[PDB]
């Protein structure tokens, strides 16, 4: 049941930053501000989510914590971003599987940055 307070703490703390800015390196970070703005909340939102759940729940199953993740991901439409912004829409998620101890995503992340990507190619 501490370990429950922790990882809420994490996912506070994550919720508050903005996960889309340059790393200094090959990111250069979301330029539309509006978009920004909109991408932290869509993170935001998926944070809240996860500490409803570990509030309501000492310990959340894996298939719980799942989809939580899957329904955070499918708000985002990925027709919408380019493809360096949506690999850091991925990374910012992979965040989210170290926080809650979740090791994979069942293949729902590279679906999502390459699904309709491909499917337009070989349309
Ligand atoms: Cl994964």
């Amino acid at each position: 049941q501490n370990s429950n307070s922790i990882v809420i703490q994490q996912l506070e703390k994550f919720k508050a930053q903005d996960h889309f800015a340059g790393d200094g390196q090959l990111y250069t970070g979301v330029q539309n501000s509006a978009l920004r703005m909109s991408l932290n909340q869509k993170v935001a939102d998926t944070a809240q989510a996860f500490i409803a759940l570990y509030q309501q729940k000492n310990e959340p199953t894996k298939a719980e914590l799942l989809q939580v993740l899957a329904n955070g991901i499918s708000q985002i439409d990925p027709d919408k971003l380019d493809t360096e912004d949506r690999e850091q829409v991925a990374t910012t998620f992979e965040s989210f599987l170290d926080i809650v101890g979740l090791e994979s995503s069942e293949g729902i992340l590279n679906k999502w940055v390459y699904g309709e990507e491909i499917s337009k190619l070989l349309e």
